[PDB]
This record gives structure tokens, sequence and C-alpha cells, in this order.
């Protein structure tokens, strides 16, 4: 797992570009000093990551489309220098819909953000959050300015699992193309997004109107 | 195409049927086995493949759960991990034999001398429009297309028909307003929001056959995506 970095890294540090060949199997394990079936493992992840493809009997070859400007769709995909604004931050009773994306009950607590989004200092997307707070057990002003996933990645020390996107496209509201500097009726990408715990339990539930001007998306898909 | 598929086919019908949401627990190992009256093994390698599948995930210590995503009617954004098996038909307005734009050639890899298949053709989803298409196939891997091949599945042709396999895929997503051509075809008004994907799909080899580009009808399609 911080062998697949090291990887990620020796790609990058070589400017290797999509199709060429990383040295053999056995270079590899021995250019990292660790295992077969450990590197291979190491190989699995990077795969599903889209850093790499493989083809039995040719080799191993990195991945990698040729455009600039794209954030990654999936967190975990992937200098874009982004900012917050908070907004709202509170413990609270979820509303229904939270609680049913959240897979809790109408008297359980969450830590609910509300924040503006900000991508080289224009606006990237405007953000409500709800968090379900005995998995999420604290938060303040300053955690949320910042990246909340690797505060409970390296703060707290959850370990992120899965998570659904569901993506729709419509008009801008009001208060949307406010906090967005926009006029409403513009285009907007909205996405409702549930992340789960390895063990599958849902702890953020997310919803976001993004910049049409200053945002465009990459997925990959594996074979 | 062995037993562990089967078994693996009739566990999501159990899925259906009992209709299971996401978190939800299957039987347990023992009970799947003497349920298909198969091995520890079988069962084992029927729980991989669903897994790669996204249709369980498994937690060791306490069990096996239904990962699907909830919510119905969204359209899978990653093909084939939803769209075809939509009622999704399409009218043909071009399919001809053409050079490549700068643009295509690019994404293909290919020389701008090299022909490809250019398609264009709406697509709809229960006699409404879904979305309008431009595509292009590099004619050297896919080489041949026709009017039926094209109102259908095309994928369906490439792997069934010509025999390739289809491997990644790359989808760059922007956001915009629909121009004058794009909502004429999809029957809305210009200047309306749009959802708009340029993708390129691969052979397992690494090698582009498929660049398109689509504007989908914002009021008749929203997408899902699983990731883990």
């Amino acid at each position: 797992q911080q062998i697949a970095t090291e990887i990620e890294t020796y790609i990058e540090e070589h400017q290797l570009q999509q199709g060429d060949k990383l040295p053999v199997l056995e270079t590899l394990m021995a250019q990292f000093e660790v295992s077969k079936s450990t590197i291979t493992k190491s190989l699995e992840l990077l795969e599903q990551k889209g850093a790499i493809f493989q083809v039995r009997g040719s080799g191993i070859f990195v991945r990698k489309h040729k455009r600039k400007g794209y954030i990654s769709l999936l967190s975990n995909q992937g200098d874009f220098n982004v900012t917050s604004k908070v907004i709202e931050l509170d413990v609270r009773k979820p509303t229904p819909e939270a609680a049913e994306n959240l897979n809790i009950g109408m008297d359980e607590d969450i830590y609910y953000v509300k924040r503006v989004r900000y991508i080289n200092g224009q606006t990237l997307c405007y953000e409500e959050s709800y968090y379900t707070k005995s998995i999420v057990t604290y938060l303040n002003n300053e955690i949320v300015s910042h990246s909340i996933f690797h505060y409970i990645r390296e703060g707290l020390g959850l370990k992120i699992g899965f998570s659904d996107l569901f993506l729709h496209v419509g008009q801008l509201n009001e208060e949307e193309a406010e906090y967005l500097g926009l006029e409403a009726g513009l285009p907007k990408l909205y996405i409702e997004s549930i992340f789960h715990l390895t063990n599958g339990q849902p702890f953020d539930y997310s919803k976001i109107s993004y910049n049409y001007e200053q945002s465009q998306f990459v997925v990959q898909a594996n074979s």
C-alpha cells in the first residue's frame, strides 16, 4: 500500500507516459525490497486505482490520461489550490433525508456543515454535509476549513471504505447562485454522496453544487 | 461459464427477490453451501465474482453484505461493471467512413490519414430523448459498421461479432449550456443545462478504439457510480 505510493512516485519521477512498460515483476520485488504475492497485491490496488494496466504475457504498463485541469471525481482516484469558507457548523438532529442516507435514527446527533469551497481563489462548490456524530466524534471550524477526509483518516484514524455518488444536472437557485457568484438559472452539476467506513457504515452524506465554470471531472473505469 | 457463475447469478436473483438493499447481510458461507449443495471452495469463488462485480462486500469477523447502491433509475456512469438494458433506442443521423478531426485523432491515438467510422445519433429512453452523440471508431480496429449495429449496442457487436476485448476507459465530464443544435435534437431550449461527457474506450492492450462526445438531456438522466 505504501509501496504503491513509491511506485506511483517513481512513475512521476520518471515522467512515464501511458503504455510505457514498468520493470518486470522480479525487478520490482527487489526495487522495493518485498515478497512476490505482496507486490502483486500492491499492483492489484494500482490497477483498481487507474495507475496501471496489465496484460498477461506482455507486462505491466503505466496508465495516464493526457489532459490537464480535471478534478478526479472519485476521491481515491487522485496542485489544485482549494480553500473553504465555513458558513455553518453545528450539532443537530438529522432531517429524515440525512437519517435515511446515513442509515441512522432520528434521535442520533449529526455534525452539519455548510461551506463554500474555492479553487485558485474562484468558487468551486457549495456544499452541505451531514456526519454521524458517534463516528465523526469531533469537528470544529478549523478542521472543517480544510480536508475533512484527511482529519478523519489521519486525525481520528478511521478507515474510509466505499462510496456512492449520484450525479444530477440542473439550474442554480438563488442561494446557490449567490454563494457561487453566478446567476440563478445557469447550469450546475449536483452530486449526492454517501461515504462508508470499511465496516460498511455510512459516515458522511454530502450534497454538493459545483461551479460549472471552474470545475470539470475525470473518472476512470477498468476493464 | 462454470458452476461458480451459475451460483453467482442465483445469488443476485435472491438479492432482487428479497429486495435486499445496501448493508443487508447475506446467508453465511455454510448456508450457501447447503443451499446450492457445493463446496466451500465453489462458494468462495462465487463470492469473489460478486465482490469484483460490486454486488457484495465482505467484512471479516461479521459477514457478507449487499454492496449495490440504494436508489433506482440512475444510469451507471461506468459501462459494464445500465444504459443498454434501459429501453434505449437510437435514431442514426449519420454513419460513414471519414478522416478523423484532429481532436478524434488525438483521442484515438491515430494519424489523421487513418480512416474512422463516424456516428451521429440521438438516443431515447422510453420515448423521450436521452442524449445526442458523436462517436469515432478506428476503422482498422472496428472494421465494419452498419445502420443496424449503430441503432443498437455497438459494444455488443464489438465483443460478440468482432471478438474484441474491451478494456479500460477514461471519462471527462463538463457541465454547460445546450446550444441550438443540441437543444433541437434533445427537444429542449438552448441555454438550458447539459452534462457533456467525452469518453475514450480502450482495448485490453491499451489501444483506443472509440472516442465519443455526448450531451445528455438533464430532465431524463442522472447517474450513479460506485467507488471502492
